[PDB]
């Protein structure tokens, strides 16, 4: 099953792990309480699955493209991964759906400690529009993910601060209603 966990003490070496000592993992159900939702599929099967349609059409995911961060093929590659992990929020969902590859989203928990989420292929999550995020590629330095979208996507990250938006504020209201 998909690992997560608090992390260590540490702010050197933003790709390893950083587990906790000593370890403190998180489980899906505590995820849930802070609005992000996993799903597991066949990601070999991303061009014609029926369960990855299944959830599209129940999230109204009508738009997705594919993304791979690449030190060799991205476009302006490295202030693009430098905006990734600066902490952030979003006034939409960030959904992703690792197809090859790996990597961390971080996310910040009820008294803002740092979760980290391990992803890997065939691991998709959703990040609820509020949540303070970011992401990093991890020691094997490539992932291959499909975007998704509610609509036509804006991807605007807004780097904390950013408490003003009516985003986050109705997800700080949304927390209040979680165990
Ligand atoms: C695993 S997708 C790459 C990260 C990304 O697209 C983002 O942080 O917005
Ligand atoms: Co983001």
């Amino acid at each position: 099953m998909v690992q997560a966990w608090y992390m260590d003490e540490s702010t050197a070496d933003p790709r390893k792990p950083h587990r906790a000592q000593p370890d403190r993992p998180v489980s899906l159900e505590q995820l849930r309480t802070l609005g992000v939702l996993y799903w597991k599929l066949d990601a070999d099967k991303y061009e014609n699955d029926p369960e990855l349609e299944k959830i599209r059409k129940m999230r109204n995911y009508s738009w997705m493209d594919i993304i791979t961060i690449c030190k060799d093929t991205l476009p302006n590659y490295e202030e693009k991964i430098k905006m990734f992990f600066e902490e952030h929020l979003h006034l939409d969902e960030e959904i992703r759906y690792i197809l090859e590859g790996s990597g961390y989203f971080d996310v910040r928990d009820k008294e803002d400690k740092w979760i980290r989420i391990s992803m890997e292929k065939g691991d998709m999550i959703t990040l609820p529009a509020g949540i303070y995020h970011r992401f990093t590629l991890d020691e094997k330095n490539y992932v291959k993910a499909m975007r998704l979208f509610v609509g036509e996507p804006v991807w605007t990250p807004y780097n904390r601060p950013a408490d003003h938006f009516d985003a986050r504020v109705q997800y700080m209201s949304f927390l209040e209603g979680t165990a």
